[PDB]
């Protein structure tokens, strides 16, 4: 986007400066966010993804609901900065354009430098599903259909595979069989809900850590900072999408496979701080699929990456044509380790599972 263009959307909203730049900024995948420096404060631009998220008007309202019900407990979160006409967000020439206030004093990651880091993460998210389960699910519509729907991803990634349109799937048949060969465990948590024995709760549904802001000084969680995808689902998509980012000795798309691991150590953190918020709902079946719930969402991850490489990349940003490719490998590296240490985590699960 030009400059001149971007200068223009941020002339439509109540900004308190003089803009000075506007910058390409974070490692969101799906949405274009910006840096707006100004002579006074920071604020974060977006552009809506309108093919993944068509409903604008109700995906605003949610998090409208979520951010107002935050505000209204005297919790930080993300603070909406209207446009001039008092609106929550502004379409701008075929556009959806939202504007948060800078979060300050923050750090994030997006790999875990230590286990304490992790900790705080799990405790962060752990509270926050406490805090969601305040709603009703009929508050909170949806804003992408069948999201951690694995066996609806499988469907997805299965066409894909079969269209095979840019003929790179030649260059990953391990990837692709990998994928083919697990489709019989992909269903586990769909199950569950389908049948009642697994309940359904508002959930984050996007659980990575760089979600979660830290404080510069103290180190505990300042707010949670994508709240797009909030909806109805299983407290196990978001521990399972933590482990899958943040268990990782390596970034999601590290081209190095020789670094990429699964720390049952950094299991047990996230574990720790998660299940510590959560110990008065959590129930048995939730519990017995905890680290699984891992292997769930980083094969669901994974496939889509796949999926995507397979489309020509049409659904996450890439930097370069292999981008997806790398990304999937590193997920199906860490399903591979996750396999292989079920019965530690099982056992930590298990030990943790007696406060
Ligand atoms: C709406 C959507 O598809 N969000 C994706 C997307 O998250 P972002 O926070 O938007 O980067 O990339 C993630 C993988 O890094 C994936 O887990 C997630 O489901």
């Amino acid at each position: 986007e030009s400059n001149e263009v971007l200068f223009g959307i941020a002339s439509h909203f109540a900004l308190e400066g003089a803009v000075t730049g506007i910058e390409p900024y974070g490692d969101g995948h799906i949405n274009t966010t910006y840096l707006v420096t100004t002579d006074g404060p920071r604020y974060i631009l977006q552009q809506m993804n309108t093919s993944i998220f068509p409903d604008t008007v109700n995906l605003m309202r949610n998090v409208e609901l979520v951010t107002s019900t935050l505000k209204a407990q005297g919790k930080e979160t993300l603070d909406i900065v209207p446009t001039t006409s008092g609106a929550t967000w502004a379409e701008i020439d075929g556009g959806a354009w939202r504007v948060y206030k800078f979060i300050e004093h923050t750090v994030s990651y997006n790999l875990v430098p230590n286990p304490d880091v992790f900790r705080e993460a799990g405790s962060a998210f752990g509270d926050f599903q406490n805090f969601l389960s305040e709603f009703d699910a009929s508050q909170l519509t949806e804003t992408i259909a069948h999201f951690h729907d694995t066996p609806h991803r499988f469907e997805d990634f299965k066409a894909a595979l079969a269209a095979d349109k840019l003929g790179r799937a030649a260059a990953c048949q391990p990837e692709i069989d990998f994928y083919l060969s697990h489709a019989d465990q992909y269903a586990v948590v769909m199950d569950g809900l389908r049948d009642g024995s697994i309940p359904l709760r508002v959930t984050h549904n996007d659980t990575k850590l760089n979600n979660i802001l830290m404080d510069a000084t103290t180190g505990k969680a300042r707010a949670i900072i994508d709240l797009d995808t909030i909806m109805p689902g299983s407290m196990l998509f978001d521990f399972g999408d933590s482990i899958r980012f943040g268990a990782s000795t390596a970034l999601e798309d590290e081209k190095d496979l020789s670094k990429v691991h699964f720390s049952t150590e950094l299991f047990r953190a996230y574990t720790e701080g998660f299940v510590g918020e959560l110990r008065g709902s959590i129930t048995a079946r939730e519990a017995e699929l905890l680290p699984f719930s891992g292997n769930l969402l980083t094969m669901e991850c994974g496939m889509r990456f796949l999926a995507d490489y397979l489309e020509g990349d049409i659904y996450f940003a890439t930097k370069y044509p292999e981008h997806n490719l790398v990304r999937t490998r590193t997920q199906i590296k860490l399903v591979q380790e996750m396999e292989q240490k079920a019965s530690e985590t099982r056992a930590i699960v298990a030990d943790i599972m007696e406060a």
